[PDB]
């Protein structure tokens, strides 16, 4: 449940990193594997990632960094009504990927750390508070449907 302005300031954010959907995709997931390495073992495709560097030299990393900042951004533009975007993700994560709710968490965060390192001193108080919210948003309406299957 966020205020209209709310939703203003989170596509307001948005902006910031539609401009380099792949950099900010890039750094999320490497700040996601590198501060919580149980994360990469979910990922086949990038387990054989053993440094930072192979992790930055990744065109692989980068190309799935995309994907998954698409596919956020998409979800974050229907400001809450996101039951079609939402559901498959869900579904895919619990029941394909084997994803705990605690790794969207930690992703949550990440972006955050992103957002303030890409653009430090122009990701504001009340953009950080939107934004937040956003994700909250998003990790509880995907924990509806964890809790549903029965998934942790
Ligand atoms: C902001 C949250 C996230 C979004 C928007 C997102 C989105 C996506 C999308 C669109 C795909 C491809 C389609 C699909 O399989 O459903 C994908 C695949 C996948 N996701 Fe996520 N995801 C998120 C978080 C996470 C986290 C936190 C993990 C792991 C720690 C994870 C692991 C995976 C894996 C293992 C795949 C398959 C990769 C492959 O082999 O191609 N996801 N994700």
């Amino acid at each position: 449940g966020l205020s209209d302005g709310e939703w203003q300031q989170v596509l307001n954010v948005w902006g910031k990193v539609e401009a380099d959907i792949a950099g900010h995709g890039q750094e999320v997931l490497i700040r996601l594997f590198t501060g919580h390495p149980e994360t990469l073992e979910k990922f086949d495709k990038f387990k054989h990632l053993k440094t930072e560097a192979e992790m930055k030299a990744s065109e692989d990393l980068k190309k799935h960094g995309t994907v998954v900042l698409t596919a956020l951004g998409g979800i974050l533009k229907k400001k809450g009504h996101h039951e079609a975007e939402l559901k498959p993700l869900a579904q895919s994560h619990a029941t394909k990927h084997k994803i705990p709710i605690k790794y969207l968490e930690f992703i949550s965060d990440a972006i955050i750390h992103v957002l303030h390192s890409k653009h430090p001193g122009d990701f504001g108080a009340d953009a950080q508070g939107a934004m937040t919210k956003a994700l909250e948003l998003f990790r509880n309406d995907i924990a509806a449907k964890y809790k549903e299957l029965g998934f942790q």
